[PDB]
């Protein structure tokens, strides 16, 4: 949720949403089964492209445009 | 293929028939399994013949037509 800190500023001021409050208390566990993750792009999809390692035994060289352009050119 | 610098300089000028534009084209793939021959008259199946070296024991002599001979000469 991106709003992590508003929402801990909102319930500390007063107001917030039913969503907001019951995030900031499920949030307040100190488990290692959850996680925290705030910032402005980190939670948003954008930042769950990278993260995704590559394979230690899986090839890494592209090859498949050169063959494309190969198929298009000569056939 | 006997002459490749003589086709590379005729295609880059812009001439060049179907089958040197192809050969050229399809020699253009960055992969390991692409060799090249440019020995001229040892592509020849007599250079090809006369490079290999043969098995002493192998047998290369005639001894059919002897045999066919001596057989014919009984009478």
């Amino acid at each position: 949720y991106p709003e992590l800190k508003e929402a801990i500023t909102k319930v500390s001021k007063g107001g917030g949403s039913e969503a907001e409050k019951a995030i900031v208390t499920l949030k307040n566990m100190a488990f290692n089964q959850v996680t925290v993750v705030g910032g402005g792009s980190k939670a948003y999809f954008n930042s769950f492209v990278e993260h995704l390692p590559y394979p230690v035994l899986f090839p890494r060289d592209n090859i498949v445009d050169e063959l494309v352009e190969a198929i298009a050119n000569l056939s």
